[PDB]
């Protein structure tokens, strides 16, 4: 169950996410009221592990959502016709479990510029001109490699507002090393100096280190966490050993 306090270093990403859907769903009335039709498709991109997925679910349980999410490689189908039947029952269902988010993670997949996943391609879009605003079935997709997308899939109707889910700076870290270790006793631990020490690192690498530290706590049998836990957490989950490992496999 995620909610807005479960995301760290995202306050100005998670306002925009909020004014493209929660708002508008909210009161509607009153984007009419001005013009303006709320979006269909919100596409959020960067690194992955940075919290697209988080803002997604947790938009879904503030607005009290059904939350469907779908991987766009599974998309991708041996057969003839059949990526395209399964976003047709994705949106069928998504009406059926209304209101919901829909959320295509690795929306690349399936956007990018053999032929049978443009039939794929076309269905969603197909799918997204119907749907219709005011609006009760929302679409969330996210990418690490936004730059491939067809534009058509861009254009106003469809996945209109970008928003841009970057690697967390040293203060974005820290927010997010306060999320994942809040419901911890820790003593001895100074995360300014953690999040000096992970640039680069991704929100899921923190929830790692952070993961890591509690139970070296425990493996050396304590009942509180110290930095010297974190310094080794930090060390265990980046640095080469896990990364000859990822070379590994
Ligand atoms: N901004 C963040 N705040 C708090 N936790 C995060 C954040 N980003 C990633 N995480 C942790 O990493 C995990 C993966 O995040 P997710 O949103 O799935 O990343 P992706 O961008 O790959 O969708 C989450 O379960 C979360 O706990």
């Amino acid at each position: 169950n995620v909610t807005y306090n479960d995301i760290g270093g995202l306050k100005k990403q998670l306002q925009e996410l909020r004014e493209a859907i929660e708002l508008p769903l909210k009161h509607p009335e009153l984007f009419e009221e001005v013009g303006i039709d709320p979006p269909k498709g919100v596409l959020l991109y960067g690194p992955p592990g940075c919290g697209k997925t988080l803002m997604a679910k947790a938009l879904a349980h503030e607005v009290n959502a059904t939350f469907i999410r779908v991987v766009g490689s599974e998309l991708v189908r041996k057969y003839i016709g059949e990526g395209a039947r399964l976003v047709h029952e994705l949106f069928e269902l998504a009406k059926e479990k209304a209101p919901t988010i829909i959320f295509i993670d690795e929306i690349d997949a399936i956007g990018a510029k053999e032929r049978e996943v443009n039939r794929t391609l076309m269905q969603l879009l197909a799918e997204m001109d119907g749907f219709d605003p005011r609006g009760n079935v929302k679409v969330i997709a996210a990418t690490n490699r936004p730059d491939i997308l067809d534009p058509a899939l861009l254009r106003p109707g469809r996945f209109d507002r970008l928003i841009e889910v970057p690697l967390p700076d040293f203060e974005g870290r820290l927010e997010i090393l306060k999320v994942h270790t809040r419901r911890m006793k820790l003593k001895g631990v100074d995360l300014r100096a953690i999040a000096e020490m992970t640039e680069g690192a991704s929100g899921a690498d923190l929830k790692a280190i952070a993961t890591e530290a509690g139970m070296f706590a425990i493996r050396e049998r304590r009942t509180y966490v110290t930095q010297e836990d974190f310094l080794k957490a930090v060390d265990k989950v980046l640095g080469n050993e896990r990364k000859l490992l990822q070379q590994i496999t």
